[PDB]
């Protein structure tokens, strides 16, 4: 008996860091190897003194009909060191909007720090990340770093809370 199901989709390209993000969230460990096929998971959570079963779906490509209809909320992911992943979030958001009313779907935007290094620095300015957030129906933006857990738990709690509020 784990509580009501909440449906959370994870959307972004293969350079985004989304497999690592979900894996840190579920296990507390950093595994870098990303999953081309994505992955479906579940995790018990507490939001406002009540238990919920969070259903996580990383579908592994652009949103399609079935995914777009299933989500309660979407976590969009790009890498702070990859322009293509950044542009892909916007495209993938537009494809969601083909199937769903965005105003009915809480969203969070995540810029991952994971792959940044001295020789491979950040490419995406915070101002541009924020402008992208306002295109995504003014959703909340977080930087994360799954190497050590920075904002990982905060991101999923945030979207869990947004979903129960709307119920």
């Amino acid at each position: 008996f784990q509580g009501p199901e909440l449906k959370v989709g994870i959307v972004g390209n293969l350079s985004s860091g989304k497999s690592a993000l979900v894996h840190r969230y579920l296990t507390g460990t950093y595994v870098q190897e990303e999953s081309p096929e994505g992955g479906r998971f579940k995790k018990e959570i507490v939001v406002d003194g009540q238990s919920y079963l969070l259903l996580i779906r990383d579908e592994g490509g652009p949103p399609e009909l079935q995914f777009a209809a299933w989500v309660d909320a979407v976590v969009f992911v790009f890498s702070l060191e990859d322009e293509i992943s950044f542009q892909t979030v916007y495209n993938y958001f537009l494809r969601l909007c083909s199937f769903r009313n965005a105003s009915e779907v809480p969203m969070v935007l995540v810029g991952t720090q994971d792959a940044i290094s001295a020789a491979n620095p950040r490419v995406i300015d915070d101002s541009r990340a924020r402008k992208l957030s306002t295109d995504l129906k003014r959703c909340t933006y977080y930087e994360t770093c799954a190497t050590y857990g920075l904002n990982v738990e905060r991101v999923f709690q945030d979207v869990a809370q947004k979903v129960v509020a709307l119920r």
